[PDB]
């Protein structure tokens, strides 16, 4: 791992854009950055970010992820099964960060993507996301060592600035965690504030934390939203509300992540109406935890067809 700490000249050319090739090779080496160039490229992010709507609109193909949790080198795997950014397009659905030794790095990596790439690219918020949860696990702390709390405050700044939501080919609800008894239509996440800390209870806070309930579709009552004792907030949805949503909206499914799958994926009961899964749970961090030893995957939407690319962990050294 070399003590160069790579310079802006070297990092980004002329015009402003970013060498990603360059950047990346450095990193894998548990490179560093000044800290000069880093501030760079999270508030230039972060400018590009916040000019985004809360609920993003997106065309296929494109290929959508799921939690990384600083496993770094399992997103360069990641991009290596999807397709290069430079010619595919992606969707990731948060968290970002924490739990993993190189979360800094996942984001000076996909931040430099979303400057250089920032109409192929797209970021939803995760739940990790936040003061709260990075300074309860490792986020904040990896800052103040690999850089500074500078950094850290700006990717905070930065993360406030990160959508919540996407509509995908006018299909799919695309986000993080799931949905809110406070949000009905779609219009009610364009009317949301997202420039914030998210709030303890809330449409936000819902978005990014709710879970389907862990019997979802085979529930006993017709219950709706239920208190999310897992996550000790926000609530638990059940296959009625979201078929209710669906139909409502008139779309077609859900695809979150939040829940880690073995599998890589998750598959939930189809819509009555539409003979489709009405929600898919996508995680994107293989061996999660170095201890779960479970496949990652994302999700290929394109031309029509939907194509699921589960892959293993990848090594160092
Ligand atoms: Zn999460």
């Amino acid at each position: 791992p070399p003590s160069h700490r790579l310079t802006a000249k070297e990092v980004f050319d002329n015009d402003g854009k970013p060498r990603v090739d360059i950047l990346k090779a450095h990193l894998m080496k548990e490179g560093r950055l000044e800290e000069s160039v880093a501030l760079r490229i999270i508030t230039e992010g972060a400018s590009i970010l916040r000019q985004e709507k809360n609920l993003l609109d997106i065309d296929a193909p494109v290929t959508v992820c799921g939690d990384i949790h600083g496993q770094f080198f399992d997103l360069m795997k990641l991009f290596e099964v999807g397709g290069s950014p430079a010619n595919t397009r992606y969707l990731f659905l948060g968290d970002y960060v924490d739990r993993g030794y190189f979360s800094i790095e996942c984001v000076l990596y996909l931040w430099a993507l979303k400057i250089l790439y920032p109409k192929t690219l797209f970021l939803l918020r995760g739940n990790h996301e936040c003061r709260h949860l990075t300074e309860y696990f490792t986020f904040k702390q990896e800052c103040k060592i690999k850089y500074s709390e500078r950094v850290y405050d700006a990717c905070m700044d930065a993360f406030d600035c990160l959508p919540l939501a996407a509509l995908m080919n006018q299909q799919f609800l695309c986000v993080h965690g799931g949905l809110s008894p406070e949000i009905n239509t779609l219009d009610d996440i364009r009317k949301l504030d997202r420039f914030k800390e998210p709030p303890a209870y809330g449409p936000m806070c819902d978005i990014l934390w709710s879970d389907p309930l862990e019997d979802f579709g085979n529930e006993k009552t017709q219950e709706h939203f239920t208190h999310n004792t897992v996550r000790g907030c926000s609530y638990f949805y059940s296959y009625p509300a979201v078929c209710e949503f669906l139909q409502h909206n008139n779309l077609l499914s859900i695809l979150r992540a939040h829940e880690a799958q073995d599998a890589g994926y998750r598959m939930y009961r189809k819509s009555q109406t539409t003979g489709f899964p009405s929600l898919i749970t996508i995680f994107s961090a293989p061996n999660y935890l170095d201890v779960y030893n479970n496949k990652a995957a994302v999700l290929k939407y394109e031309n029509n067809v939907m194509n699921i690319r589960q892959f293993n962990c990848s090594p160092h050294p």
